[PDB]
């Protein structure tokens, strides 16, 4: 009955096909749990048992739980995750008409693995910006249905397929969405127009621009003979968003708690401007920050039994082995002996197994940070694999971290 | 309401994860339509309005519809397709235990594209041979559940991923099915033992050998903005089996009709031995054969708009453009001007659009044959794409071919 | 020491330098055992207890042991093996005279390893066809004596020898047989005439053509500290013929048994044409074959300790660990779950150890078949290696199979 955390992750993933949808999903959960939306344009009146959230660009979210003592005296407990994932995005003048098809040109967002996007039943979702009633508006759309596919070329016509080839993103990625009669005109913006109507019944004067991503229509799922795994797109990093949320809503204590889920992690001012607004002027920010810690959550690489030499022999985390503390001496404000020690101890105290990762050696707010993540395979594929046990481990330790009244 | 042929193809695909399952599915349909199973070990007593089928190795099937005139006088109308597909098969001593996992070693069956098998939710099915009650038996098993996955290595640990690499089948294909405690023993045959019990409640003395294939648990489906496509594994060549069956069961007339669906097309005596048993001794076979024609059905390559130069400019068949007559002057008993002309005319007469294919030029019973197929993309992927209109076109023309009382 | 027991195998190899001699040796044993030679030119009358054999081109052989019940009722038990091996054959106009030598030009028959043929004491044998007393005649000859050598080049004149070089079969394989005075004429046909007279007391008017193979005069031998191995030329595949013959002569029971030893396995009508003559016309043949099984015996590869990575870690057969069941899903009428299962149980039941092989994944009559072989090293060398216990294991199982009244 971490069956429930896992079911919740699956539903969150299905409701979050783009960073915008992930943000709106997080906002629903928070609104249902009593968090008040603050608007950055307004002056804020916050207080000591207060429960708040704020968004920017409708794609980034910070949730705030103010406790009994002020951040000056007790610091903030912060958990960081991200709302974006590497994917394929529709270009601005996208219509491609060849060999009787309609295709949409795509931009590669983040460091996607290309090959797995092929031969998948894809749909399309995101923000559309348009003019209605002489004013500018945006809405989210999700076609939902499998409207697109990027087919492989038959091995018969590419006989060295398995020997590998540099996949050209410009040429081989544009998905097929339909057939066109000769020579029907193709207007993608008209299709968005229809979709706005069908989904929200709005009648746009003109559709201006959009940020739309393809995504797999096949749901995340528990896989394995004995259900040891979860497979799904966007585990990087919606897995961590979900954990951080579950921990935030359920944590005990009365500490000052922050969940930051930022867009564009795959491509700082937001967090800073928000935290400063919760404190007096002067030395209070710097002083509260020096009593704070950030648990920066972002999936780690499990050691893959078919590519085991890609890991250091002594640092191969296992799926269902718990969260992984990520060490890289070549970063500032990364894991250090103090932030790692704190976090490792926190796991021991909660009886949550915990692991370590560094790489093979041949391969700003100023807050103390520990970098952790759940171990996974196939990072940046359209379908990643995590352990089915690990989400409950992370939720527990993050709960203890938010309830934790003393920091190092 | 070719919506119905397409729904039927989807269900046939779901019920046919291996050539054995495809064969048992075809046999159910035939048995329900009144066809009698003949057994090759017995003497046969066949007759003029008779409806029969026969199987070999439980993986190949021939269905026979004898008409009013004998094959000596009117020939046979034969349609050929295949029950197998390229896939991954479990090796005989398969258990691999590394980094805390259980994996099963795999053999590559046919010319599979490797990359698409990665990051898919896979299950396992096939024949298991065993000893129960002092006698040798076989049964089909299908675990059904997604018990296995072949994960990609993260792009972070293989940064040139997209530039391509020769995928090593021995090393990179073995699927993960479970986690093992150190050092639980792993017995795959015990797992088959449990599965026999769970699925058929049989208690084997010993499990001897098996022929088991992994397969995608994600169902075939209609995809496209306007439903122009079907995506699914095993379209090569269960698409043609289904068409040939639907045509056989529904065709008018009273001609001698044969559907041959053979195993191992991907890796002759069967068909021959069967046909000879339907005729007297002497010159009757050779004479009936010279009045017969075989429509050998096997998917063709549509021209792919992202790889259009892989086709000859003048011979790019289109999805939903109808069946494709396949010309290759470098084969004997392949399409020729007579068998092609016949078939093209048959399409014209039935108002079924029809197309032609040859390749770019830089790339035995003795029966007259025409080679046709529906156009598709991604042949030998784990998920292929066909047109949603084409199955109805093929079923109609094949119906007319079986009802057709004069051959060239 | 002892023990050995492989003496039968050694003597059979010694007597069988070519496929013709292999056939004559099998024929003489069969005759002495009371098997009657059928001539394919004549009408045949066979009877329920009958013992027969038949040859073709004097180089293939089929032995037949008819049992109590007809093949229609009880099937055939067939064992298949082959009479040929890779070797060097003399060309039709072979005399090469250079630097004072007579050499004979050779052609490479089969996939021979070239290097082992060097620096060996070779003799020559096979079929000579000639004309005497106005009739066409053929006889076998065997010079016996070491009359030929293919010497290496001194390392001093080829200092990078051990780095390897592509051996050119046309220039480096021709064997040296003698020295020629200036400018003595060489006539190879005259030498054959002498050898025909010596061996058969016959004088040819003219020697026309021949099929002659070089072979090693060094007898097969048991080798190793505890006599673990047998070293000899032509273990592929005379090892299987011998085991097949031993099993056929000594088998108990009253089943229909076939032994098929064919020429040209090193790259099906004979067998079918013969089996059809053992049956009535009509459906009998096909019904008898659907009750039959073929054990197709051809040496397998043991995992070699100096080149272990050429095998799958899990499917490395051991010399002296018994018969190997060879699995390759990429064939029709090859080992399958039923034919493997049957054979495996038969081994367990005869207390014969049994093994499985598939390769690394990165490397007719329509009878059910199981492909098996004894494990060996150095296949296709002039001197191969097998295990000295493995013959008995094979003979015991083939015997149980020939006795085995209950087939699948
Ligand atoms: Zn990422
Ligand atoms: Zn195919
Ligand atoms: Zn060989």
């Amino acid at each position: 009955m971490r069956a429930e955390l896992n079911q919740g992750l699956i539903d969150f993933l299905k409701a979050s096909p783009t960073p915008f949808h992930a943000t709106a999903s997080l906002a629903r959960r928070l609104e249902a749990a009593g968090y008040r939306r603050l608007d950055e344009r307004d002056a804020w009146h916050t207080e000591t048992g207060g429960r708040y959230y704020v968004t920017r660009n409708d794609s980034s979210l910070i949730a705030i739980r103010l406790g009994r003592r002020s951040p000056l005296e007790s610091g903030f407990r912060l958990v960081g995750a991200a709302t974006d994932s590497p994917c394929l995005r529709v270009k601005p003048n996208p219509e491609i008409a060849r060999n009787g098809f309609l295709q949409l040109g795509v931009e590669v967002y983040g460091g996607a693995l290309f090959a797995p996007w092929f031969d998948r039943d894809l749909s399309l979702a995101g923000r559309v910006t348009f003019r209605a009633n002489g004013k500018l508006e945006s809405r989210l759309v999700d076609f939902r249905k499998a409207i697109a596919v990027i087919p492989n070329l038959a091995i018969h016509l590419n006989r060295a397929a398995n020997e590998g080839w540099p996949i050209n993103a410009q040429n081989e990625l544009p998905p097929i969405i339909a057939q066109l009669a000769p020579g029907e005109a193709a207007d993608f913006r008209l299709l968005l127009d229809e979709q706005l109507l069908r989904e929200h019944g709005i009648t746009a004067d003109v559709v201006l621009d959009y940020e739309l991503s393809f995504y797999d229509t096949q749901s995340a799922a528990v896989v394995g003979l004995n259900d040891e795994f979860i497979a799904g797109a966007r585990l990087d990093n919606l897995l961590s968003c979900h954990a951080g949320l579950e921990a935030l809503l359920n944590a005990e204590g009365d500490e000052n708690c922050i969940l930051v889920c930022t867009d564009h992690e795959e491509v700082g001012p937001f967090l800073e401007q928000v935290l400063r607004r919760l404190l007096p002027e002067g030395d209070a920010f710097s002083r509260a920050i020096q009593r704070s810690l950030l648990v920066s959550a972002d999936n780690a690489h499990g050691v893959h039994p078919n590519y085991a030499d890609r890991h250091d022999a002594n640092h191969g985390p296992a799926l269902n082995g718990g969260p992984v503390i990520k060490i890289n001496s070549n970063q500032r404000y990364a894991t250090n002996s103090e932030t790692a020690g704190f976090f490792r101890h926190l796991c021991q105290d909660s009886e949550v197994p915990v692991q370590s990762f560094v790489t093979r050696s041949d391969m700003q707010v100023g807050v103390r940070t520990v970098d952790i993540g759940l171990p996974t395979f196939a990072m940046h594929s359209i379908r990643e694999l995590a352990g089915s046990h690990d989400l409950a481990h992370l939720v527990k330790v993050l709960g203890a971290f938010y309830a934790s009244s003393e920091l190092p």
